[PDB]
């Protein structure tokens, strides 16, 4: 039972705080873990909100150049706009070819939160809202380089190059945005009950729990 691009899973954190990554609405871009909401044997009531789709690494170079422009030249801006469209089209095409391919440890993936249709994203230039020395994690619709994560093995049963097995505990390590995804114990003031997910050197493990195979 291996994990594939296109599979839909939930991510269960095991750390100082245990729980599935979830969100706080369609507008609020904060990611959290609610320990009391549920666990592996007793999953939370709103599980629709804990679902992520495993996606390939999107190209963002042309998009970034365009977003960046800024610029006064309309001719240039149109060339960049076109290039960004060709890039988005290439992601669409290539990502379709990758559907159903097995994910190997060391691969770069993106995590699409299905309910909000946004990617889990690390912001290398922003501190987390609560945990001081950590970097901020947010939900971003288009995503960016901060949405790129290496999926690495938490334990040595499997190594880089091996297929990721369902139920495996992994490290979600940003490619260049910062440190591993962390399930902190920093409780949100406004909410219960919810603890901040951020990016910082940590020992959190993330268990990949399969919900639906890609072909569905």
């Amino acid at each position: 039972s291996f994990l594939h691009i296109g599979d839909i899973c939930s991510l269960y954190a095991e750390g100082s705080t245990n729980g599935f990554i979830s969100t706080l609405g369609l507008v609020d871009d904060r990611c959290v873990v609610q320990p009391e909401a549920g666990d592996l044997n007793n999953p939370p009531k709103k599980f629709r909100d804990c679902l992520f789709k495993l996606c390939p690494m999107n190209r963002y170079s042309a998009q970034k150049q365009f977003w960046k422009a800024s610029t006064t030249d309309a001719v240039l801006l149109n060339k960049l706009h076109h290039a960004a469209d060709l890039e988005k089209k290439q992601n669409e095409t290539e990502n379709r070819k990758l559907l159903g391919t097995v994910i190997q440890y060391g691969n770069v993936i993106q995590l699409l939160h299905l309910k909000s249709n946004k990617y889990l994203t690390v912001n290398k230039r922003l501190p987390a809202l609560l945990e001081k020395n950590a970097m901020r994690v947010t939900l971003d619709e288009a995503g960016n380089e901060g949405s790129w994560f290496y999926i690495q093995p938490f334990y040595k049963l499997r190594s880089i190059g091996d297929s990721v097995v369902i139920g495996d505990k992994v490290v979600l390590n940003p490619v260049n945005a910062g440190q591993p995804l962390h399930a902190s114990s920093h409780q949100l003031v406004d909410n219960p009950g919810c603890n901040e997910v951020n990016s910082v050197n940590c020992n959190t493990s993330w268990k990949i729990v399969l919900f639906l195979e890609h072909h569905h």
